[PDB]
């Protein structure tokens, strides 16, 4: 049974997965994505180090492969991350002039979003912008541009492709009492009050065992910021307990504005955390107990 087909029948948009060319051409990834998933994100091929390895000079081959495969197979596309501290080339990190970094960041956003204009359902525009205490993370953008970098990124993105849903995403938003969870909500409210076009908050749910239960309180807290959408991103759970995975899926079902769920990969050996067996398919590409538990929960 297809978890994407089932979640759509419950009124959600998709069950998605991160992938890229050389997963699509190996294992049983393409077959499983075709049957069971409704949306794909490039895991790496849209990040800054992959797409703009030197200033103004873009590399599209990998991202084009993913986008084309998705279109050929009738899948929605999410992509990102346009602005975050991960996967950031040293040429960007070196920049000290505010105007220069604003131009660099806007060129990066506009070039990527223009190439794929109208093809991308969801763009993760800003990622990992918060410290664990809820203050803004002192990455190169904050240090050089200041906190306006976030409004500028979103306004630039909206102009480049008005059709895309624009998200901010972060991790450790899994507990409703944690300061980071509270802070992203409070700041997204403020930005949206200033007219900043933040359509979504995405929660990067890289979970430890037993953390599914807390998401039942954290996800509605995230939704209280008033964005039209929220999403679950990068989902994996150490041990892949059915209870953890079902709690996450039910949090999605409970939150009206939660459009869907993206898992970090298909099969355990292809996880960055393979020892923790944290995905829904095993190393022979067979569905695990958590996959079947989600099926039953959604039926
Ligand atoms: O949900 N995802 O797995 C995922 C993976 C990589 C990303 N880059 N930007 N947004 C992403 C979402």
């Amino acid at each position: 049974q297809s978890i994407d087909q089932l979640i759509k029948a419950r009124g959600k948009v998709y069950f998605g997965v991160a992938t890229d060319q050389n997963r699509l051409t190996t294992g049983k990834n393409a077959a499983i994505i075709k049957a069971d998933f409704g949306m794909v994100w490039p895991e790496n091929s849209m990040q800054w180090d992959a797409t703009e390895p030197s200033q103004g000079n873009f590399n599209f081959a990998g991202a084009d492969y993913l986008v084309n495969w998705a279109q050929q197979n009738g899948k929605l596309i999410g992509a990102g991350c346009l602005v975050w501290h991960n996967f950031l080339p040293s040429w960007v990190s070196s920049i000290t002039d505010k105007n220069t970094l604003i131009n660099v960041m806007k060129n990066h956003i506009t070039t990527l979003m223009t190439r794929y204009k109208g093809k991308i359902r969801t763009w993760d525009v800003v990622g990992e912008a918060f410290n664990e205490d809820g203050s803004l993370r002192q990455n190169v953008f904050l240090n050089v541009i200041g906190e306006d970098y976030i409004p500028i990124a979103f306004q630039t993105a909206r102009a480049a492709d008005p059709n895309a849903k624009l998200y901010i995403m972060d991790y450790n938003l899994d507990s409703a009492s944690y300061p980071k969870t509270q802070a992203i909500v409070n700041r997204v409210k403020q930005w949206r009050a200033a007219g900043v076009p933040i359509d979504g908050i995405g929660s990067q749910m890289h979970l430890s065992a037993g953390q599914g239960a807390g998401v039942l309180q954290a996800l509605p807290l995230l939704a209280s910021a008033g964005t039209p959408e929220v999403s679950i991103l990068m989902l994996d759970v150490a041990g892949a307990s059915p209870t953890d995975y079902v709690n996450v899926v039910n949090a999605c079902l409970n939150v009206q504005s939660c459009v869907g769920i993206t898992v970090m990969g298909v099969a355990d050996p292809d996880s960055a955390f393979a020892s923790s067996t944290p995905l829904l398919f095993d190393g022979n590409f067979n569905p695990k107990p958590a996959y079947n538990a989600i099926v039953q929960d959604l039926q």
